[PDB]
């Protein structure tokens, strides 16, 4: 094609292409190596990726996200019913199948989860095409190891709808392992642990690889734990701070809260590299500017319990896999949240000082491996 590898994430998607023995993680029109898995509908346009997330604060009812949580599921599923209570957009029942309902150009419309995801995949396809200067058709699309046949089918369908010939649907943890060349034959079998902390989900997977063949020994995690939760802790902290300094509560002003949230998420990223971050919001509430800062130490404290809690699924995966810490040959960090120094410390300490595979940007590892596999299947 070349064929490309696409990581269709719950919160952010990435696309990579293997060329001249190297993988290239493609930046979008805004220079971003990751693209929000968001799609927005307005009185006049359909926005995707950065354009959609950048206006979520002002158009919450018609800005769709989390389509990956619905893809391949039935409307009556307990998780679907639970998730619906937290989404600002409407989810309706079409013959037992869930559909997101929105307003677009003054008319009510509904889309199957795979249709929303096809929109995100189309964006990823275009991003690759703009980079390559060639039409992109063949692709390998990844999915969480626990996805069933229906979820895998619906994901493949999203690709097909986007105009992609999905060469194969592979597991995200496996893709991450492939990125580090852990699929190469060295003789005996090897046990690898994938620690994936994304935007809204946490996945731990233990793979046993031998002769280039992968076996998923165990999976653990929390489908409702990720970077967003850390942002939440920061938001509450700053709402308290603003209330203290201005005797005003912004909690009910949706916009103000989303603006603070965006500022928090950004400050969070900075804290992975620096020990302090500045938050400066012009007229956050009733014309009041909010200029402040937060230290890495404070950020760690606000999230201490959540960070520490990531180790429980690690111990569980190990027990389910019938393996001791020492039997893990490689630990691979995946997901943007694993860039947090405290998380890396916790995991390494748990593994008694064992080195972590973190040379490939964690949030790019899945796409990286997917691109390699795509080239192999091409
Ligand atoms: N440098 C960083 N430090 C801390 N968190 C980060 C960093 N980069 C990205 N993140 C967080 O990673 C999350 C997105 O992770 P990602 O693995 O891309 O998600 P998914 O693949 O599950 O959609 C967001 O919560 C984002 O804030
Ligand atoms: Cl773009
Ligand atoms: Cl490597
Ligand atoms: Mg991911
Ligand atoms: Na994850």
């Amino acid at each position: 094609g070349p064929a490309v590898g696409i990581d269709l994430g719950t919160t952010y998607s990435k696309v990579g292409v293997f060329q001249h023995g190297k993988v290239e993680i493609i930046a979008n029109d805004q220079g971003n190596r990751t693209t929000p898995s968001y799609v927005a509908f307005t009185d006049t346009e359909r926005l995707i990726g950065d354009a959609a997330k950048n206006q979520v604060a002002m158009n919450p009812t018609n800005t769709v996200f989390d389509a990956k949580r619905l893809i391949g599921r039935r409307f009556d599923d307990a998780v679907v019913q639970s998730d619906m209570k937290h989404w600002p957009f409407m989810v309706v029942n079409d013959a037992g199948r869930p559909k997101v309902q929105v307003e677009y150009k003054g008319e009510t419309k509904s889309f199957y989860p795979e249709e929303v995801s096809s929109m995100v995949l189309t964006k990823m396809k275009e991003i690759a095409e703009a980079y390559l200067g060639k039409t992109v058709t063949n692709a390998v699309v990844t999915v969480p190891a626990y996805f069933n046949d229906s979820q895998r089918q619906a994901t493949k369908d999203a690709g097909t709808i986007a105009g992609l010939n999905v060469l194969r649907i592979i597991n995200e943890p496996t893709a991450a392992a492939i990125a580090y060349g852990l699929d190469k034959k060295v003789g005996a079998e090897r046990n690898v642990l994938i620690f994936d902390l994304g935007g809204g989900t946490f996945d731990v997977s233990i793979l046993t690889i031998e002769d280039g063949i992968f076996e998923v020994k165990s999976t653990a995690g929390d489908t409702h734990l990720g970077g967003e939760d850390f942002d939440n802790r920061m938001v509450n902290h700053f709402i308290a701070e603003f209330k203290r300094k201005h005797k005003k509560d912004i909690s009910e002003n949706k916009r103000a809260v989303r603006r603070l949230r965006t500022a928090c998420e950004r400050a969070k990223r900075t804290l992975s590299s620096s020990t302090q971050a500045s938050i400066e919001i012009d007229s956050l509430y009733e014309g009041i500017d909010f200029y402040t800062s937060i230290t890495r130490a404070r950020f760690e404290e606000l999230n201490a319990d959540l960070f520490r809690g990531t180790l429980d699924p690690v111990e569980k995966a190990l027990r389910d896999a019938k393996l001791d810490k020492s039997q893990i040959h490689d630990i691979v960090l995946v997901g943007g949240s694993t860039r947090i120094p405290k998380i890396q410390k916790l995991l390494q300490d748990f593994f008694n000082g064992k080195e972590l595979n973190k040379s490939i940007n964690p949030d790019e590892a899945v796409a990286y491996g997917a691109a390699v596999q795509a080239a192999i299947l091409s």
